[PDB]
Formats: structure tokens, sequence, C-alpha cells
């Protein structure tokens, strides 16, 4: 191999979007990084580094010490506050903007740390930034895309983005896609963004940008881990360069990074209620903040509840309706809590929890399958239903609820109420609940030393450490 | 009549509840009666005193001289931070608890202006408070009520608490109804909280209570004006103690009192753009704060604006979607500016606008009403289906977009298309404009001095000061 004649570090250099969605997984991969010995640069556009300088509280230089690592924090201006003015946010105009203001900004950011002696070993964007793979192409920079998606999904838009196989279209918006390594999806079961019938193409075609030039990426990072989705990966991986590093909210947290945190919202106390439940009792509900539910099926959601006589701890988010019962207040005062913003992890680990009603983001659906929570499914748009398929048929640890807003129907008490007594007694309550205390083992040990997750990690470290030469001068 | 043996001012005592649907109306009420030199006391809970402290510059007397007489501020705590916790906000819930909280909060506020020698001369409650009259009639104190719809939303809720006339039943859900000096009712143009598909049943029960009690107040303030009404108000008049005092917003403004605001929200510069605009070719489109629009019908209307190659000014206000079509921002250059909060009073009087698209609230309706402003009509829910049944019908100023979301049908751009061509060229335009001019003449009138509804403010100022006494000792 040779003699050293070289001891550099690396210099990891992440991109994020807008969001919770991006900032908070592209933390957590770079809180791996600095427990690793790696200096990381968390990048985001100005209107997140004011969320983020919001939540935390980030010293002069805006960095923490991990070993000989480092977590630090470079905020660029996209200029958006003067070009945007009094008009309301548009994430279809923005996303345009912000890749001619990338453009201009970055190569400024990594030529001033190729002079100031910390050059940029490897960029990592995510879907909704794809022009840094092209910066990074041209400065001869190795970089990787972070898929925080399932690879059900991924496979989805790229056999869309390359016709490779029939997709629903106007014609026949109800025909069948069979995608490789994966189950027989429905038209509505497919990522439903790419459906004609979307309210919200533009979401797709958000996404779709990150194919067009996916293969200047050396890899793709997903947020996935082997045991779930072998069947599809193994198919996938035969095309691209896909790392299975999930779930990213599972790896040991170091303690001297725990205090940065990418959520930007207050979190109400769940722990000093849960502590009083008999365990295994209570049902969590939440669709996350970006589903916005209609007073009508709120109405409905609450007599479900309360027909249905389980505890439950509800995570019931206004818009800056929603109007409960007035029998529901009655009863919940013994059976269940109502909040805004729930700890979810800490929740889904906690002993008094016996199922998660959810949305299925594919977030929630791996926290669920992490923690042993089997699931009753309520997708709304997007990959929920490809998840919400995958919950119930492929990983069999969850009920049905319904099938997506694109359906177009409330879904009455008496389906919720049914819904929620079949996950927390009966037969089917006991075999989901045996399916997700396997999976929650299959999670805990992908991310454990000599995991499938753990060492794609570390082999993504190591070939950049390669790339980069950093114990060899020239 | 006796010679005067004393010589006090008044004291008015308003008591608000939440939103500025609420305190707006209020607060143009107390700063009529300050500029009559009387002394004016807005109360309002905590939470509204946190927005009205944050809006203005607020001195530590709170309070502002207006001649002789004066604005000022007294908030009360209503507990509602300690005893909701984490749940999130419920109206429902809220006006119960304001109920126990304002019943005995309100008799020590004025059991010590009795002490402090500044005793009340009447109290001003509005619906959502009813039990302001409650406490106002055990304590022998004058009060009234601010009803802040339209008379004959008024007279629609009268008529259901009191089982006058037949209304629509989930047995007959579509019988019409016919209430005296009114036009006939479409099942669907009844205030639809009334109706029983309604899915806000909630935001009547809450209006109906005002009327449970309603014979307390000797007198019912009206936020409308004789004119408008005439028939209406002739009918009701014989049953109840309403005068009409409105447009509030059209009473001359004093100098001393105008740096007061009520509104909370941020208020983007529209005056710029439209002074560049030629006169009467924008179309002003806005469905208010409360109103929150579906992504696909938010599409249809881009489109329809776009298709229909008019001038605007877009009030799109998100929560906390809303996407708008790529083509649409090439044409929005030179046609249209979008804005999430415009300041309407300015903007209907801008010699730029032609037609108001707007949601039909009544404050909304009064506003086009006084402005000489043609309006499309696009009822979302409540009393709006009312209001706008009346604007195209009744007033004659406007062009039907839809009947409310009750219909469960989403608008097509070629709906839209058609209305905004309608409202700005060809002879229902010009009739539509012509009728609104006689509009504006007429609201112009009634609150000038001779004016029905400026004699109706001072006949209620003589009338409280005859109760009071406040030129003969005992
Ligand atoms: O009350 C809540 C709801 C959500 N979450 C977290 O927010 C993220 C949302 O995940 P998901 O992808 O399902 O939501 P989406 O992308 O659909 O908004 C997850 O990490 C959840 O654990 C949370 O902490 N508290
Ligand atoms: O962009 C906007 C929208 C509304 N308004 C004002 O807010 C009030 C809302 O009136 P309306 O009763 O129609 O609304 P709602 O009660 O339905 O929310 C009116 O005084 C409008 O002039 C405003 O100043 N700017």
């Amino acid at each position: 191999m040779g003699s050293l004649t070289k001891n550099d570090n690396l210099h990891i250099f992440l991109v994020c979007f807008i969001g919770q969605g991006v900032v908070n997984p592209m933390l957590r991969l770079g809180k791996a990084f600095a427990s690793k010995g790696l200096l990381v640069t968390l990048s985001a556009p100005e209107i997140v580094g004011r969320e983020i300088r919001k939540a935390n509280n980030l010293n002069d230089d805006q960095s923490i010490k991990v070993g000989n690592g480092m977590i630090r924090f470079e905020f660029f201006d996209d200029g958006w506050e003067s070009v945007n003015g009094s008009k309301p946010f548009d994430v279809g105009v923005y996303i345009n903007h912000l890749d001619q203001a990338g453009r201009q900004k970055l190569p400024i950011m990594l030529k001033k740390h190729e002079e100031s002696g910390t050059p940029v070993s490897c960029l990592i964007l995510n879907p909704l930034v794809p022009w840094v793979a092209d910066v990074a192409d041209s400065l001869q920079i190795p970089c990787a895309t972070l898929w925080v998606q399932s690879c059900a999904s991924f496979s989805a838009y790229y056999h869309y983005h390359h016709g490779l196989v029939p997709f629903p279209t106007e014609s026949e918006p109800e025909i069948d896609v069979q995608l490789p390594g994966m189950p027989l999806l429905k038209y509505d079961e497919v990522p439903d963004y790419l459906h004609p019938r979307t309210p919200y193409p533009f979401f797709g075609t958000n996404i779709l940008g990150q194919f067009k030039n996916l293969s200047k990426n050396f890899c793709i990072l997903m947020d996935t881990f082997y045991e779930l989705e072998h069947e599809t990966i193994d198919s996938i991986t035969k095309i691209c360069p896909i790392k299975p590093i999930g779930p990213l909210f599972k790896i040991p947290k170091d303690p001297s990074s725990n205090g940065i945190t990418g959520n930007f919202m207050k979190v109400d106390d769940c722990k000093e209620w849960l502590d009083t439940r008999p365990p295994s009792t209570v049902v969590y509900v939440s669709v996350g903040s970006v589903v916005y539910l209609k007073q009508e099926q709120v109405t409905e959601m609450a007599y479900g509840i309360l027909n249905s006589e389980v505890s439950f701890l509800w995570v019931l988010r206004p818009p800056s309706p929603h109007v409960l019962p007035e029998e529901f207040w009655e009863k919940a005062g013994d059976r269940g809590k109502v909040v805004q913003w729930s700890p979810q992890e800490q929740v889904l680990a906690h002993p008094a929890t016996a199922a998660f009603l959810t949305h299925c983001g594919w977030n929630s659906t791996q926290e669920a399958i992490s923690s042993g929570v089997p699931v009753i499914t309520f997708p709304q748009f997007g990959d929920q239903v490809t998840n919400a398929k995958f919950l119930v048929e492929e990983f069999k640890v969850g009920v049905r609820l319904s099938r997506g807003e694109l359906e177009n129907r409330i879904i009455t008490r008496d389906e919720v109420e049914r819904a929620l007594r079949e996950i927390t007694s009966g037969p089917k309550a006991e075999e989901v609940k045996e399916n997700a205390l396997k999976w929650k083992k299959a999670a805990e040990e992908t991310v454990a030393k000599g995991g499938n997750s753990e060492r794609n990690l570390v082999e993504f470290i190591e070939e950049v450490a390669r790339k980069t030469g950093s114990k060899h001068e020239s």
C-alpha cells in the first residue's frame, strides 16, 4: 500500500433543502460521521439556518466537538427574501431559485475551504438539490445522495422516469404496476404524486429531478435496512449504487452531539402521563405536521376513538377547526390525552404504547418498525400509500384504515372503531404484535456493530478516504 | 327636567371574545364612543391582550386620550393556559371556560370601577359572551349586544332558535325557508351552520347562545345600515330592540385614535403596485384568513385567473400547498400581484380596483358595498352563503361563482374564467358597477351627520346618559 506520507482528516459537506423532513435525516447522518472522527459541515439555505439557530444554542463559530470529529454549520444566503418579497411561499418557485442561487454559492464555499486548508472530501445532497452533484462533478469532488424514502419508492420513481414499465396514465388510470423485486402494486399504491389524478404533480416532478443526473453520485445512501426490503434492494443494486444505512434515528447517539436538534417545533411532555398507564394499552394517533385534516374527518376520528373505548394519545396539530365533540372530553379525562406535538420516538418506545395510527410517512413507518409497535394505516398522499401497502401486506404489522385521500371519501367512525378494536385485541392483534417484535430486533441488529447498515456506513467512510488519499501526499 | 346637580362622564365597557372578527368591530365602536367624549374600556381575555399589546405600542397605563374621551384596555386572566396545558385550542371547550371564568372576573372588575370612582355606565358584549348580560342584569347595569352579521342572518338565527318557521331537518334537508321581511331562502342559503349536513354544528350552537337570554339587552347594535336591509330591519324591529349603526369601518376615523389597531397580521404593501395600474382593471381576490382552500381548488383558480387574462391582486394566505402552476408566474409578472395579507379597505377604495372575488363574509360584504366595488361570490360556509345570495340577487352588485362548500365540488377553471370575464366587461359588468356606486353613496350618507346609522349611535349614547343620570345626583 505504501508508507504513510500524510495524515489528514476527512471533511463531509452535507447540503440540505427545506423543512424538518430533510434536515433531521441529514443531521443524523452528520452526527454518525462526527462520532467516527470526521469533520462534518451541515450546510443549508439561510431560511433553514434561522430555525436551526433558534432551536439550538450555537456558539459564535457554530460548531461542536465529538472526539477529533466535529459538527459545524455553514448557512449560505439564497437571496430568497429579497426576490420573493410579499409573495407567499411557493416550493415550486423556490426549488428553481435555490438551483440558481446554489450553483453560485456552493463553488464559492468549496473554493474557500480549499484555500483555508479544509478541502471538502465528499458532498452529500438530497433529491431536492440535485444541482450539488453537478457542481461536485465539475470539481472532481466525490458526491453521494441520501434517499430518505423506502427502496420500494425509489424503484417506483426510477422505473417511471426511465419509462421501463407501464404506469397509470390518463387513458388507463387503474392498471397495476409490476416492478422488479417488488410485490404487485395497485394503481393507487404507486406513490400517487406520479398518478395523473394527483393534486400535487409538482411534488413528483421535484423528486424526479434527482434521476436526471443520478449517475453522477458514486453512492446512493438509503434510510432503510436490508432485512426490511431485501428483495427490492437486490433488484435495484444491480442497476444503481445504493447502500442501505438506516434506520438513521436508531444509530447510537453520542451524548456530546445530542444537544443539537433538527426539530423546530415545541415538544409536549407525554412521558409523565404514559408512565401512569398500564403496559400495551395506549393507541398513539398522529398524521404528522404536513397532513391537514378536514373537520368532518376529525369528528369521525373522535367518535371512533370514543366508541372504541381504547386508551389513546392523539397528536392533533392545527394550522396556526378543530373542535372535538363534547362527549369526547367527558370520557377523555380517564382514557386519553390530546397534544399538539409529541416526542414520537420516545412515545413509540414506551411500554404503555400498544399501536400507532399513522399516516405512513417513511420516517414514521420506520420508527414503528424499529420500535415493535403495530400500526393502523391511514395514508394521505405520496409515498404514504406505498408504505401503507407494505406495512399491512408485506411487513405484516398493520391493519388498514384507508387507501389515501385520492379515494375521496370520509372514513366513518365505524371504520375507525373497528380498526382500533382490531389492533388492540383478538387474533390479528397478537399476530401483528409478534411480527412487529421481530422487526424491532432486526432493526436493532442492522445498526449495531457488524450489522448490514453499520457496515455500509463504515464502507462509505473508507471509500471516501481512498478517493481523498488522506494518508498519501502527492 | 330639573337643575343640574352633577356633571359625570359616561363609562362604556366593551367585552370581546377571541380573534380579529370580534376585536376589530368592538374596537371601531369604542373609537366612535371615545371621539364623542366617553370613557371607553376595551376588555378582553389575556390571550387576546397579548396580540393587542404586540400589534400596538401601549404605554404603562394602556390608554389614549381623545378629547375628554379615552380608550383604555383592561385585560383579565381567563386562566386558560393553566387549565388547557398541552391540548390544542378548542373553541368549543374555550367558550364554556370563558363563561365560568368571565362570570368570576367581570364582577370583580365592575366592583373595582365602582370603588375607584369610575363606575361602568353600560356593558357591551358580543354573541359569543352572552354571560356578560347575565352579570349586567344582576347588577342593574345597562347592557347591549353588538351583532356583527347581517340583519338577514340575525332573523334566521332568531326564528330558528324560537322554532317560529320550519327549517331544513334531517328528514327534509332541502325545504325552503320563508322569513318575515326576507326573500325566500333555499335550503343551502340559510346560514349553513344551522343545516343538518354542516361539519361545524358547534359554530351554530355558539351563536344560538346569544338568543337564550337576548331579552336582557335593552339594545341590539347592528353592524349594518337601514338602506341596505330596510325590509328585514322593519320586520325585526317589531320584535327586538335592534339599531343599525354600521358600517362600523366607515365611521369617521379620529387621528388621535388611529394608532390603535385590532389587526394582528402583517400587511403587505399594495398601494405602490396599484398606483401603476390603469383605473378599474384589477380583480381583487381574497377568502380571508379563516378559509383554508385545498390545493386542487387553488390550481383551478390560478388557471381561471390566467385564462381570463384579467389583472389581479390575489390574497393567497397559506397555513403557517399552495403551489401555483409554472405558466401562471410567466404571465403574472405583467398582469397580477400575489400577497399574503392585503390592506383590504385601502385596496377596495383604490381607483384601479374593478371587482372583488370574495368568500362573502359580512365584513367583506359590507366593505365591497361601501366602496362601490362589484363582487364575484365565492362563499364557503356559515352566513357567507346568505351574504352571497343577497350580493347577487338583492343588492344586485355581484356575479355568482359557487354556492358554498356543502355543494361538495371543485369550481373548475372554466367557471372561474367565465365569472372573471363577466364582472370586467359586457352588460352585466356595467349593471353591477352602477348598482355598486349607488350603494357606496348610501353607505357614506348613513354614517355622515344626520344619517340613519349616525343618529342611532347618538341616540344610544343619550339613552345611556339618561339611564346613568350623569347630570343629576341622588
Ligand atoms: O407529533 C409528532 C409527529 C411526528 N414526529 C416526527 O416527525 C417525523 C415525521 O415523519 P414522517 O416522515 O412520517 O412525516 P412526513 O414526512 O409525512 O411529514 C418523524 O421523525 C416523527 O417521529 C414527532 O416527533 N412528533
Ligand atoms: O387580506 C385581507 C383579508 C381580509 N382583511 C380584512 O379582514 C376582515 C375579514 O372580513 P370577513 O368578515 O369577510 O372575514 P371572516 O369573518 O370570514 O374571516 C375584513 O375587515 C377585511 O377587510 C384584510 O384586511 N386583508
